């Protein structure tokens, strides 16, 4: 179990909302998994209406990618902070032990990087995020979280200890952003990352976002850019909110299996209608398609949904099942 | 189990907080249950004050009644939106599989209804709510929701597979209300309910309701109104929640087996002080009383119950038991 | 089981954030265990700028000292209010049934004391609070609440019925703090308690507090008053919050066991990196440390810990484990 004399491998990084190609239940034993992290700060368009965010990110994305290794592996992440950024960051993993969650060991300032190692030994989906000292909420607000996901070797059981399966996994990453506005009742653009903090601390100070979105923007996964399931699938959702808590809810469906705390060792709940996502958590729920049409996965506070963001679509292909659900009289003039 | 050859029964709702008459568990196999619901647009009083909110309600109550099946039933639902409303309206129920809860199915226009059938396969209590393309958060927030019961046929389980009951069921909904405020420090009056859109929608963009009631009003379920048992009684107090978290606690009481997120095959959880109702979602606790007295019913952010209005009362007749409490001293001077 | 045929014993109450000694399984059978409590009112500072609060307390601190009992006790308590007081008080006690919590049976202007005695027979860990009759709110967000742990007498479990025990255990209250600024921006000063209600209320009512403190003020668990552990002890940390939610969770550490709802005859989850604390109840977490170092402990939500005050730190004695974490690079220039 030295961790220098197992065999090492290299995972390629994907982006949201799909997750890197893994096997659910594994034959080897324990390896160390090499991935490579890059930090982006990046200016970016989080509604349709223009609104601009000063963001930091993990490999540019919100959320950063999702990482899956099986329990009993050993992480080995190197973290690369480019000369073109402007602030120091570093990565606290909630799946690892010591040292504020590898934050300690991975200060990094622009121009620099670092390789961390660390046994990846509890089961379930784990929050990762940016955490500088001093400047810890900014930086998560901002754009840097993302999730550890680390299955059991055995994969994923029902309460009863049957095995469970899934055809597809989706990562949604759901962030409540402060964003300033100024007395025209616009909010604020900024030339420099540095520039917007003073402005964007007051913001966060009242506990209202201004807007809260799942994967970088209003619309990220509406419309066209729905995920996509065929009835018969199985399908996977990792929910992770970094810093406030969410209560996602399929429209039209339900969470077959869900671990809302998000820890594997621990029996999944069934049936749910909604469930609970703490903030600086991450979570997941397991879903058979038994209908096809659109369905709306969001946070069910419908104010944070609707209103602020918080929504997206699943395009679902198949047959409709009748047994299931049937109109019996079309929308019609009342009889009089 | 085709479901057009079943037997079909037709229910008479009744207002909250009573819930119709069922059985707990039952002999009879899978029917067709038929129930009509009308919706009805209007202004109500909300506080002591006079305050007033341009309300839309499922059969002229907030919540809406609460329905009550047995798992493996099909709901029948005739939806009814007469000619004097002025919206369009539907319904989404979290307990339905398909079509946005049956949102699709059932769009009516004033002066159309519709006919809709699900099969109710998932036991738990779940929110049903309006869901109008584009104006959910309103219609929800105005006062259309309410709960289906899906109880399981073999009647309520603890966690070891024994039997339990209930002599009595109460149906509380928990509404976040958004009424604007003018200059004065006042909260506006509107003539009609199209004219307390616009500024009900900023009040929502704040996240932080002006008001919060248990069934339509401060005071619904207090004093005189209070909720009745006697000791020896077993309880069942279903609480919905359709938009916001809350956290259910009887002041003197417990919850002696809660779901909180209220799926009946999952096990409860017992001796609870206080329970956890996710936003979207309903949820369901037993108390067997042991004193009698008066309890207080409350969401327990004690600013939310006392301050906006969400706590009711429950007024218990029976023989004090001075083993569980024994006031040993009454107050009286301190000894000098 | 006449309670006035048991022997009796009395208990000195220590401050947060120790526990007054206790035994975890006990062989004893059932007694009355009385405790004293003497309510303090003051004018306190609650952060590192002066910011004063009228305060009011259980024993002259934030929160009031953990009682710790086994299940099928009687908690015999005097409740004392000196005449240098100005309000009437009295206790709730979430783990006692009937009349309010034992409210009803407490009530004590300055200068008058009460004797209760109620029977502990349900495990866990519950919240006790102040709540006068139409002043509830103000009472408790003012800092008047504790926890009371009801343990097994067989001692703590895990869920295959495996016995749990703790080298050290900690009592953390948190605060939801509402003190009203004045247009300078500064936060007011009061010459009395009385004179800072009418403010304080209009604060309540915005559901935003001002600050979120553990024990009593920002940094009451920060550097030199850190927690201590040493690696290989297991620690239990209580946690309460009367009135509103809170998410903790260590940072570089995990919850091996939570009851997140604070109930001891329900199994507690493992492996979490985050829990829930329902505001209105106080739950529980086992740890066993692994790692030495500088741990924070603090509700993620990571503008209330980081902006607001809610955070605490725990100082761990021993010896770095590099199998769990090790820095294979440290931070270097990036190659060229
Ligand atoms: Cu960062
Ligand atoms: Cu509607
Ligand atoms: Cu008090």
């Amino acid at each position: 179990q030295d961790a220098d004399k197992l065999p090492h491998t290299k995972v390629t990084l994907v982006a949201p909302p799909q997750v890197h190609p893994h096997e659910q239940a594994t034959k080897s034993g324990p390896k160390v998994v090499e991935f490579t992290m890059t930090i982006e700060e990046k200016k970016m368009v989080i509604d349709d209406k223009g609104t601009t965010l000063q963001a930091m990110t993990f490999n540019g994305s919100m959320p950063g990618p999702t990482l899956v290794v099986h329990e009993g592996d050993y992480v080995q992440l190197t973290l690369v902070n480019p000369a073109t950024n402007a602030m120091p960051h570093n990565v606290d993993f909630h799946g690892a032990t010591g040292a504020l969650g590898g934050a300690k060991l991975t200060n990094v300032n622009p121009g620099e990087q670092a390789t961390l190692r660390f046994k990846a030994d509890r089961s379930g989906t784990f929050v990762y995020h940016c955490a500088p000292e001093g400047m810890v909420p900014w930086h998560v607000v901002s754009g840097m979280s993302g999730t550890l996901m680390v299955l059991p070797r055995d994969g994923l059981k029902d309460p009863q200890g049957k095995p469970l399966h899934y055809d597809r996994a989706y990562t949604i990453g759901e962030f409540d952003l402060y964003i300033p506005k100024g007395p025209d009742g616009k909010y604020k653009d900024y030339a420099t990352l540095a520039e917007s903090y003073g402005d964007t601390v007051q913001v966060m100070r009242t506990l209202t976002p201004s807007h809260i979105v799942f994967n970088g923007k209003v619309g990220a996964l509406t419309g066209a850019n729905a995920l996509t399931a065929k009835v018969g699938e199985t399908v996977l959702l990792i929910h992770s909110q970094a810093n406030r808590d969410t209560r996602p809810h399929l429209i039209g469906g339900h969470g077959d299996w869900v671990w809302e705390t998000g820890k594997f060792a621990n029996p999944p709940q069934r049936d749910l209608e909604t469930w609970f996502i703490r903030g600086g958590s991450a979570g997941a729920a397991l879903y058979t398609f038994k209908q096809p049409g659109v369905y709306a996965y969001l946070n069910h506070n419908l104010i944070e949904a609707f209103e602020l963001g918080a929504a997206g679509h699943i395009k679902v292909e198949g047959k409709w099942n009748d047994d299931l659900m049937k109109q019996i009289k079309a929308p019609a003039p009342i009889p009089r």
